[PDB]
């Protein structure tokens, strides 16, 4: 079965794939679909190691950066959460095609609408209230910023879940969380 | 084709079509639209009979499940909310098509991404903070769960609204609630 | 076909196109993408002149209306926030096409789902918690009402950010906010 050019993801159930604090200490599920000038996306993050399994007082916020180049290609180089060997790309069945992204701009956040320097402007963010573990008694905040950590010629997505301190010695895991944005192309 | 193979709804303004506590006590308006690997969803529930008109001290939550067979076809028997006489199929103008769903899996929550056993797992859930009757002064939580009330080959969607206990004798009407999930196929 | 007949926006980085409190005192960024029976929209508003830079103790709500006609076309007169000169049409490159919208209704809110004499009805409203300036400590709400200010034959989209009164002397800015709804056609 062919791959889907409107869909980039990390596969429905990735093995640990992000080294946020320690090696492969988090399991990141990310699906980005292109719906015309808008990409509808869903993300989830569950800790499997260290502080992610047991939030410390310093684990105030958990975040993941995904840096893209001028053509919208993910750069595994740090600060990119995804390890340079984890699967990321076009959906193909329950897996990821080996074809390189040739329509990445259609997946990158529009710089005109979201400038590379203006990573602090309100509009370069979509903010929501969600719950830790899915429990309505453990609220936290998910900030998603665009082009907030680029490279003069590239793109990015950042995910920040704040308000954790209140939940020390508790596993960090978010529900399936949605977000959307205007595409560069 | 006279219909939209990419949409399955209950029609825009359906009559009572659910029996949550007593027979036909609620109107469910549901639209599921597929775009690649994701389904955008909008749901709305308006109580019309019994406890749904007047919330009781013990009425703490209000939910509706929807179970599907191994081919994404809705099974209209408990615990499914929508009754046998209810409209449900692909959009065709303002009505539903009588054609059977040949692409049901395309609208089902991914079992790999949302396991049958792991229903309590934060990932199998999209939760938020919505408001009763669309009143910002009356916040209530909503939790959409994927595949937590299935039957080995089946699939399901579950909508739970809680924190209602503090609105005794008020009518139960939710605002239009958005949601989404990674599809099976 | 250079433009995209599935997107209706105001281009990504538009000049002040709103005169909410005083002339051209606010920039409104709006993108509506059609994905079958549902539309995925992203709203964004920032104040640049007058009271919008300093929230008053009585200013609990700040908002804009967009009124369309029988064919889903924008009426640049009151109550429509967007001034006559403001860019608005099909996305073409980073600008807008000159082609008159020939399918406005596919972007309009379904009147059967969202009735005119029912703007108050919970269903005719999608509500969420968001944050002023995108500051996770400055929560507020956004209400998107469907067909609440029309012309019997018209359609509309009303966005109202509230819970601002307790932020006096602060510049009004909102993050990019998501919303969606069932289409007429």
């Amino acid at each position: 079965t062919p791959y889907d050019p409107l869909t980039l993801w990390t596969t429905p159930d990735p093995p640990p794939n992000c080294s946020l604090i320690q090696e492969l200490d988090a399991k990141l599920t990310l699906c980005l679909t292109k719906n015309g000038s808008i990409v509808n996306g869903i993300v989830s993050l569950v800790g499997v190691k260290g502080n992610l399994l047991n939030i410390q007082s310093t684990t105030t916020t958990v975040g993941v950066h995904l840096v893209f180049d001028e053509q919208g290609r993910l750069i595994t180089s740090t600060p990119t959460a995804l390890v340079p060997q984890a699967s990321w790309g076009y959906r193909q069945g329950q897996s990821v095609s080996t074809n390189t992204v040739t329509n990445g701009l259609g997946f990158m956040p529009n710089v005109s609408a979201y400038p590379r320097p203006n990573a602090s402007e309100a509009k370069s963010q979509m903010v929501s209230l969600t719950y830790l573990q899915g429990d309505t008694s453990k609220p936290i905040t998910m900030k998603v910023a665009f082009n907030g950590i680029t490279s003069l010629n590239g793109y990015s997505l950042t995910f920040m879940w704040s308000g954790l301190s209140n939940y020390i010695n508790q596993p960090f895991s978010t529900p399936s969380c949605s977000f959307s944005y205007i595409t560069q192309e």
